[PDB]
């Protein structure tokens, strides 16, 4: 409890709850900084933790938040993440609209993580701004593994099944927001809002590029079978414009 910890020095504790209790830190020589998630016996009320540590050592990605450390006893399970110290969301929120330029740079940084992930046989089902965070260098880090507004049909539902096009939903979504400063199918009306999902209900503003417009249209269809995949958005001409090498 104990400002110091095998590389790591305390300094306050972000948040706390159940198990939760987090804290923030960072690495003696490197300097990194770092959340240190702590978790225990509480747990008893445990798939999902392994679930997300098996994932985050699997995952060793630029724009794929990383997991340093995992340490063990029997009682407590403490996982040593990197900090990212602010969100996508927030960026989005503070700043009116966006350079088409803009939302393409972080944009190429999501899907490039997301395409990783699919890769390794990993959808992660709830992307969002929020779950989508920065650093300092303005880098995107997904952070998972708050909105019904970027969920899939398929998602909003619960009768038919989850698979890779459903990120790409949600990534259509995102694209619009940092494009529009709205987003696609936000209501007040619960029922309004679900329906509209289902129905692909949304307005493509006159204002985008034909290229953002074209890529946004084909990321929301509700058929996931007509939905573009991941592998074709990475070669989509509006896309590819600038986009680094080491994404590729």
């Amino acid at each position: 409890d104990g400002a110091h910890i095998g590389n790591y020095q305390i300094v306050k504790t972000l948040g706390e709850g159940s198990f939760g209790k987090v804290k923030l830190a960072y690495h003696t020589t490197t300097g990194q900084k770092v959340a240190l998630k702590i978790i225990n016996k509480k747990v008893l009320a445990q798939g999902r933790i392994e679930r997300e540590i098996s994932y985050l050592r699997l995952l060793r990605h630029p724009h794929i938040i990383k997991l340093y450390d995992v340490i063990k006893s029997k009682d407590e399970i403490i996982m040593v993440i990197e900090y990212a110290g602010n969100e996508l969301f927030d960026y989005i929120v503070q700043r009116d609209k966006m350079s088409e330029q803009e939302a393409r740079r972080f944009f190429q940084q999501i899907i490039s993580a997301v395409e990783y992930c699919h890769r390794h046989k990993i959808v992660h089902r709830d992307l969002k701004p929020e779950n989508l965070l920065l650093d300092e260098h303005l880098n995107v880090k997904i952070a998972d593994f708050g909105s019904p507004n970027y969920a899939a049909p398929e998602v909003i539902s619960g009768k038919l099944y989850a698979g890779p096009e459903v990120d790409v939903w949600s990534c259509g979504v995102i694209l619009y927001v940092m494009l529009c400063r709205r987003l696609p199918f936000d209501d007040e009306s619960i029922p309004v809002l679900f329906k509209n999902i289902s129905n692909g209900v949304y307005t493509l503003p006159k204002f985008l590029s034909p290229g953002a417009a074209g890529l946004i249209k084909r990321m929301l269809i509700v058929n996931p079978l007509n939905r573009i995949s991941i592998h074709e958005i990475m070669q989509d001409d509006w896309f590819k414009v600038d986009l680094p090498e080491y994404l590729l």
